[PDB]
């Protein structure tokens, strides 16, 4: 079939130092796609490997000589950073559902032995649907390789979302510091701002925390329940911090408060 294989760049998706992201259209089908213009051998190897439900597919890549090209699930439904009213976060059972599409997709990279290390809204996507994916491979990195665990040492991430123990230890294990990150990320979908500019005894709001003052921002926004789930992925001690098979036995993960898409229905 002649022109398949010919794309329309439409709009810019993203851009910085690493390169742009572009929305490419098929000039045959119209199919929409995201192209990541541009480490990089590294995100299309640990790309390559990934297949989930709630983790931006990745079609292929081609070089252009110095150029990569990486075709990517395009979500036209931009970024959860965009859905977090400021100061105010979103309503609850919005919240819950995106949390939950977040698990299932965390899961799936620390079953497959991938860490993301830099979970924030500015890297969950959303397809037409509003079904959250997890996008950005860059700073990735693969913790477990013939059932043995590594322990990372680099400093990895953005600094509201880092977990206190990448600033406080040598060595580290992987999986914590992505439920740690996930905490955050509830946080500023309950209440619209984040709790701390890092999580180091030095910051106030940081050591506020830790003395449980709860009354005080952004906690004072969030109800009761997942307040207490939020107690138990937000622990200093990465060993005593919840892990994922535990947040899935947690009382709010597990509460009834969104109904289904709206299905079309008529009366009489
Ligand atoms: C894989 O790596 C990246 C991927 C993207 C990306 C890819 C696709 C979309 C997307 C971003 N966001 C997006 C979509 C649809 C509409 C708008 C979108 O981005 C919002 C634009 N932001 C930057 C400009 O200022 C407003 C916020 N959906 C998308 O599917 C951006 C940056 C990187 N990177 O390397 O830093």
């Amino acid at each position: 079939v002649p022109f398949v294989e010919d794309w329309d760049l439409v709009q810019t998706l993203g851009e910085g130092a690493y390169g742009e992201v572009q929305l490419a259209v098929n000039r045959v089908t119209e199919e929409a796609v995201a192209v990541k213009i541009v480490n990089i051998k590294k995100e299309i190897c640990i790309n390559k490997m990934l297949n989930h439900e709630n983790v931006v597919k990745f079609y292929g890549h081609r070089r252009e000589g110095n150029i990569q090209y990486l075709f990517l699930e395009y979500c036209s439904g931009g970024e959860l950073f965009d859905r977090i009213e400021p100061d105010i976060g979103m309503p609850e059972p919005d919240a819950q559902r995106f949390f939950h599409q977040l698990m299932a997709g965390v899961v799936y990279l620390h079953g497959i032995g991938i860490t993301h290390r830099d979970i924030k809204p500015e890297n969950l996507l959303l397809d037409e649907r509003d079904n959250l994916k997890i996008s950005d491979f860059g700073l990735a990195t693969v913790f477990r390789y013939n059932n043995r665990e590594r322990l990372l040492n680099k400093m990895c991430g953005t600094l509201p979302y880092v977990a206190p123990e990448l600033l406080k230890r040598r060595e580290f294990h992987a999986e914590p510091v992505d439920v740690w990150s996930c905490g955050i990320v509830l946080t500023a979908m309950l209440a619209g701002e984040l709790p701390w500019d890092q999580p180091s005894d030095s910051c106030q709001e940081y050591s506020d925390w830790k003395e449980k003052k709860t009354y005080l921002n952004p906690w004072k926004k969030i109800d009761s329940a997942p307040l207490a789930l939020l107690h138990k992925i937000l622990v200093e001690n990465p060993s005593a911090r919840i892990t994922i098979p535990d947040i899935k036995k947690d009382r709010w993960y597990n509460k009834p408060l969104k109904k289904g898409a709206k299905r079309p229905r008529v009366t009489s």
